[PDB]
């Protein structure tokens, strides 16, 4: 039986901006790095930065939906996000759902979100408007 | 600060089989579905699949190292591989470079594992087997 995300791997094409993304501008611990690679933690998550050749820096209308959000509570999303901006992160989509979203692309065009609220919290949204084809279980 | 990983989302083809791999064949928690998307949870984690016209079924060879590992006892992987291997789930990789692994493909090829083991103690097996140029914080 699984029990939980174990970790996430992200390919990198350059492997010191993107400890630099997530370790300085996003404040993530790192705990290793080696000639191809990286570990960090945020929070529970174990993040694995690998260096790969075969990422390519990707636009996001060149990449489907596929994206990693990171908890963040409501009273620092908005500096946090203004961190990001400041920063020059590209944003690819706006907030148009229950709680708060911020978009923002990774160094290689990886999709992410800072989102605040729990998967109880969407599942109560939904039940008072459910989405098209909506069942419960 | 970011305290870990709201949720996964991955991108999806065909919503029902999508549902059926992750639901059925790997055991997670169904909590509600409609036309475009469903939500799930393994653990704490907080899955959702969204159905994308986007999305490519995606050979193992075509895609870089990104992927997605979920956490199982000592006592469950080897069934757990071995029932996936029966179900002629494909694979993407062999050679057991980060611990005690299975990698697995889902439907459309996004690249998944079955790990044991925490970053703590991926840590200190690392400290003697290290990877090349490997330095710890
Ligand atoms: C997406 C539109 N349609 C399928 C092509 C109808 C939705 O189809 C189902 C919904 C829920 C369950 N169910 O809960 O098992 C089974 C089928
Ligand atoms: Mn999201
Ligand atoms: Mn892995």
């Amino acid at each position: 039986m699984l029990s939980g995300l174990n970790h996430l791997t992200l390919a990198v094409s350059q492997l010191a901006p993107s400890v630099a993304f997530y370790q300085q501008l996003l404040g993530m611990t790192l705990h290793a790095r080696w000639d191809s690679g990286a570990y960090l933690s945020c929070g529970d998550l174990w993040l694995c930065l690998s260096l790969d050749p075969q990422r390519r820096v990707t636009p996001p209308e060149e990449s489907d939906y596929t994206h990693y959000a990171f908890s963040i509570s409501e009273a620092d999303f908005a500096s946090f996000a203004a961190r990001l901006e400041a920063a020059g992160v590209a944003v690819w989509k706006l907030n148009r759902s229950e709680g708060a979203s911020h978009y923002f692309l990774d160094p290689d065009g990886h999709k992410l979100e800072l989102h605040v609220g729990s998967l109880a919290q969407r599942l109560a949204a939904c039940r008072e408007q459910p989405y098209k084809g909506m069942v419960f279980f």
